[PDB]
């Protein structure tokens, strides 16, 4: 029955992927961002300039007030609101209805985006990072406890405006090719993983692998970019600059601020290297790698001019809170969040990115010694 969830995600580039949901009785329809990087289910519940619609608790006969406030600070944006519960469904999802916690967003700062088409966020990570504390059961935990939906979901995020699939409760084999390779979930709070090696165009970055996971590495469908710790970012940018030194780019391009453009269909993809991230595997001393093409980390953006020139932004930025494998990394891969077996699987997606001489890949097995030493403490 997973076919009913294929292509249930939509979005705008750089603005997250959302799924349609209903809350309350009678059902109120809202578009909800799917976020594996947090654990709160929250919806706009008061007028806002950028909200087309919002949750009206007064119109729901199943709404229950929890008489408790809540706020969530993300990297840049934040919101605050009122906790409560209500019945929730996913129209293009499993045929079930659950009573879930909902944060009714009453005030926000740089959270909603002008013209985004979504009105809320579904944090799919674990209770340990839920606000106000881990006693607020996340949506997916409520779904698994109250229904027979198996304890796993999978995400197929597709590039170019954009679409994808969130398969709730399983793996849809028509969404990927080749084999699924699994990496352990290190700890159940974020979807934390361990990166054991990094190569750019086949060249090992030759850093202490602890640097790749300082102070954690997570899989986060709610963050656009690949975010890298300071030392790793500097090494990666230095290598990417040298590989593409054929052309010159404004220094603001490398900061993710400015954009670069080329004549329609002349982007010099060949001068940009591939990035290989090696993840800890399931057996002793075994890893696997995922290979990232420049079509993933050069995010296409609309040019505000009359030009019909392909313009892009550098979708790799510096982090001070560890590695973030964001949406641009997940795109072109089918990613299985196998909560039941505490593992995350990667396979080449049915909507993979196309280069002419290169291809995104998930390859294994590799031998990697002392992988346990790569986790930060
Ligand atoms: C830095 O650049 C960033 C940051 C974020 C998003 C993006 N770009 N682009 C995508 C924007 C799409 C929509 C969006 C807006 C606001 C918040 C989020 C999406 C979720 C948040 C994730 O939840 C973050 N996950 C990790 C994290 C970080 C801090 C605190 C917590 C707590 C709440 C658990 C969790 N995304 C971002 O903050």
């Amino acid at each position: 029955s997973f076919v009913e969830m294929v292509d249930n995600l939509r979005g705008k580039s750089g603005q997250g992927y959302y799924v349609e949901m209903t809350v309350g009785s009678p059902p109120q329809t809202l578009n909800i961002l799917v976020d594996t990087g947090s654990s709160n289910f929250a919806v706009g519940a008061a007028p806002h300039p950028f909200l087309h619609r919002y949750y009206q608790r007064q119109l729901s006969s199943t709404y229950r007030d929890l008489r408790k406030g809540v706020y969530v600070p993300y990297t840049q944006g934040k919101w605050e609101g009122e906790l409560g519960t209500d019945l929730v469904s996913i129209p293009h999802g499993p045929n079930v209805t659950v009573r879930a916690n909902i944060a009714a967003i009453t005030e926000s700062d740089k959270f909603f985006i002008n013209g985004s088409n979504w009105e809320g966020i579904l944090g799919l990570a674990y209770a340990e990072i839920a606000r106000p504390d881990d006693s607020l059961e996340p949506f997916f935990d409520s779904l698994v406890k109250q229904t027979h939906v198996p304890n796993l979901f999978s995400l197929q995020l597709c590039g170019a405006s954009v679409g994808g699939s969130m398969i709730i409760g399983g793996i849809d084999h028509s969404l990927y090719t080749g084999s699924l390779w699994y990496t352990p979930i290190r700890r159940e709070w974020y979807y934390e993983v361990i990166i054991v090696r990094v190569e750019i165009n086949g060249q090992d970055l030759k850093m202490d692998c602890k640097e790749y996971n300082y102070d954690k590495s997570i899989v986060d469908s709610g963050t656009t970019n690949l975010r890298l710790p300071k030392k790793v970012f500097e090494a990666a940018v230095k290598s990417i600059k040298a590989a593409s030194s054929t052309e010159k780019f404004p220094d603001g391009f490398w900061l993710g601020e400015q954009l670069v453009c080329w004549q329609a269909g002349t982007t010099p993809w060949n001068i940009f290297p591939v990035i290989s991230l090696y993840l800890m595997g399931e057996v002793t001393n075994q890893s696997f790698r995922i290979t990232i093409l420049p079509q993933q980390y050069l995010r296409p953006v609309e040019d505000v001019a009359t030009s019909q020139d392909d313009c892009y932004k550098f979708a790799i930025s510096q982090s001070s809170t560890g590695t973030v494998m964001g949406a641009v990394i997940m795109e072109g891969f089918y990613v299985v969040f196998d909560r039941a077996r505490k593992r995350i699987g990667f396979a080449v997606s049915a909507c993979h990115v196309h280069d002419e001489f290169r291809t995104a890949a998930v390859e294994g097995p590799f031998v990697t010694l002392d992988m346990e030493d790569c986790g930060y403490n």
